[PDB]
């Protein structure tokens, strides 16, 4: 066929019932986790191809950068909680990976503030149990597929993007097969 199991995607041996529709995960220390955010824009273009009705999930995990690894999980959750992703996330990849200025949880909370949430809202939410819940779906939700690597993407608890499988000449086409892989799984 033209979409394969084991090509664009493969299947979850073990599937995850009631898993949200599509579900990303993601780390500020994953090199890829930073392309596919800053240049190639996926959780975007996939949104925009994805049918009306489908919400999207988007989780960070432990695995990687040890403990300040689990700060930016928590971290992730109080943006999550205060819905200021779009505000925090160019600001984290940039202080983890560019400049490099993030090496405590302080310096997390410094971008926070930086864009504009105000200290007192930020330390509540860091410290409530709102978000020590959020904190608690997004490692659930990674070890319902076992996840030892990101980025990683699933449709629906039972199938798994694999980019490996797609042309990268072009980042445009590449993005393209990428978000068109997601709406033929979505329709499965």
């Amino acid at each position: 066929a033209q979409y394969e199991d084991g090509k664009q995607y493969t299947t979850l041996e073990k599937p995850v019932a009631g898993a949200p529709q599509v579900l990303e995960f993601f780390s500020f220390f994953c090199p890829h986790c930073y392309q596919f955010e800053e240049v190639l824009h996926i959780s975007d273009n996939v949104k925009k191809k994805l049918p009306e009705g489908v919400k999207m999930t988007k989780y960070h995990v432990n695995f990687m950068g040890g403990d300040l690894g689990k700060d930016l999980t928590q971290a992730w959750a109080v943006a999550m909680a205060l819905g200021v992703e779009d505000k925090v996330t160019v600001p984290l990849f940039e202080g983890v990976q560019k400049t490099q200025t993030i090496r405590s949880a302080s310096d997390i909370r410094d971008v926070f503030i930086n864009a504009g949430i105000k200290g007192e809202e930020y330390d509540a939410a860091w410290n409530s149990f709102v978000v020590k819940s959020l904190v608690a779906q997004q490692e659930k939700a990674a070890a319902d597929v076992q996840l030892r690597g990101v980025p990683a993407m699933f449709v629906n608890g039972k199938y798994q993007l694999n980019p490996q499988g797609m042309d990268t000449s072009n980042m445009d086409v590449f993005v393209q097969q990428y978000a068109d892989t997601v709406k033929y799984l979505s329709e499965k």
